[PDB]
């Protein structure tokens, strides 16, 4: 009913552009918008992945295995779902192991993978393809779980149970300058919600 | 340890900017980061709020209440929580009640809400509530709910079972192209992932 009639470039980046998109609205009228993209996609079903990791154990509840890190756009830390852009020729599925691997240190287990979701329809044409993860907590391999010596960066590994995740995100939120991910606290609330 | 130290604008539009970071990594070493933001924003809680609308009546299952619309960033219609930006001196919880009738027509009660959490931390400094909001859809109030949509936006309103979302939102993905939103995806999946 609605349809893009061009998109102009407004500005770009080494790894974000900024564009004005014109499209029809359902009455006929032209309509406009500026519109977020990254410059890094091409090929791959999605911008990234985002990883729900469940920390599986015999003598504990399960846990979700979450990552904290200084956030430059934010100026501050978030809380998120281990994350990060798929390579070429790479499947959702593997950049999800990799990624996870990568900045936690544990070996998961594909459980299930999303088709590609929107993270900012408002703001930006980024996707993500959301891959359930689980890790053998008891397997000797996840006992000393630390990411690889020149993974990339200064990421803190934090899980937190699964019966208890939005108590446990609020917590954390509150002391202090630490900012929750929208999806993770979104998974959070229908945790709870469904007891 | 790790702090902004400088924001250079690379460009500004009537909505959206896009500018670059420098900031301080733990190591004490300088690096920069392509940052986006809202052109528009002030002292408040966060950019926006999202809704979570649990349709309740009684001897039937819950129901999410969602919206479908034409997202120009994305070039094609998203599936949502209901949405929108908080007003100067509103709390988050009457934006939540005031969108959600904006856009659906529904009445609410406010069941809870979170605080500001971020959308894209990797991308933008942009941030929304997350409010968790019940209505009675015995009430009649609630019985022939009345969409009041602004100017240009043109909304479809979904209501989908809870006990089913996941599995719901999947047929409706089958049925035409359309993307669904990834804080709506992970509500959905942890609904099945829940105990
Ligand atoms: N990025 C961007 N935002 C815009 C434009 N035009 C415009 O009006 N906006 C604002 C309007 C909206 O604030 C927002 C789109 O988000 P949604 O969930 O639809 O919000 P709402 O329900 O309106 O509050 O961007 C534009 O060209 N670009
Ligand atoms: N937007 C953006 N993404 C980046 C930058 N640097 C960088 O490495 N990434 C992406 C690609 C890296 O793999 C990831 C870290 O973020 C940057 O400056 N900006
Ligand atoms: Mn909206
Ligand atoms: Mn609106």
């Amino acid at each position: 009913k609605q349809y893009i009639i061009s998109e102009e470039l407004i500005s770009e980046g080494k790894w974000v552009k900024l564009e004005k998109t014109t499209y029809m609205d359902p009455t006929g009228k032209t309509r406009t918008w500026e519109s977020v993209k990254r410059t890094t996609r091409k090929e791959q079903t999605a911008d990234g992945v985002a990883v729900i990791p469940v920390l599986q154990r015999t003598l504990h509840y399960e846990c979700i295995v979450l990552v904290k890190q200084f956030r430059p756009p934010m100026g501050g830390y978030c809380i998120e779902f281990p994350a990060g852009l798929i390579d070429d020729g790479e499947t959702p599925e593997a950049a999800a192991l990799r990624e996870l691997e990568e900045e936690t240190g544990y070996k998961g287990d594909i459980a299930e993978c999303s088709p590609a979701v929107c993270m900012d329809p408002g703001l930006s044409n980024c996707t993500i393809h959301i891959v359930t993860v689980t890790i053998n907590g008891d397997d000797a391999e996840n006992a000393r779980p630390k990411p690889k010596p020149g993974d990339g960066e200064f990421v803190e590994v934090i899980s937190l149970p699964k019966n208890d995740l939005l108590q446990r995100l609020d917590a954390l939120v509150a002391e202090e300058h630490l900012t929750v991910d929208a999806r993770v606290y979104s998974y959070a609330l229908a945790l709870k919600h469904a007891n």
